[PDB]
């Protein structure tokens, strides 16, 4: 294989909230036949992670997990990555990870409902 390509089916992302450690995160299955637009992208994302406490608008910008570039197209998430959701407030450097590590796109140990 001389190319790199990891594939296409569904890029799992995973979202949090801007200044919120407690939160477990949302995951994202980018598929061609799930998310036209941005706009789509946007409008799931506002029905889950939009709240008067966090983020009253809604979503808009939405940074990586480091902190170095910013998201605008469905083109340029990738594969098993994580990314914050912004909208006014600045991003903020915080350690998720610490409370979920890389192990859900790699080996599913939950589905949802199962729990004990």
């Amino acid at each position: 294989g001389s190319s790199g390509s990891s594939g296409k089916k569904a890029k799992k992302v995973r979202f949090y909230r801007n200044g919120d450690r407690y939160f477990k995160g949302i995951v994202y299955a980018i598929s061609p036949d799930r998310f036209r637009s941005f706009e789509a992208l946007l409008a799931d994302l506002t029905r889950t992670l939009s709240d008067n406490v966090n983020l009253p608008q809604g979503v808009r910008t939405i940074y990586t997990i480091d902190g170095l570039k910013k998201i605008s197209s469905l083109d340029q998430l990738v594969e098993g990555e994580s990314y914050v959701c912004g909208s006014i407030e600045p991003f903020k450097k915080l350690e998720y990870t610490k409370n979920v590590n890389p192990n859900w796109s790699v080996n599913v140990k939950t589905s949802g409902p199962s729990s004990g």
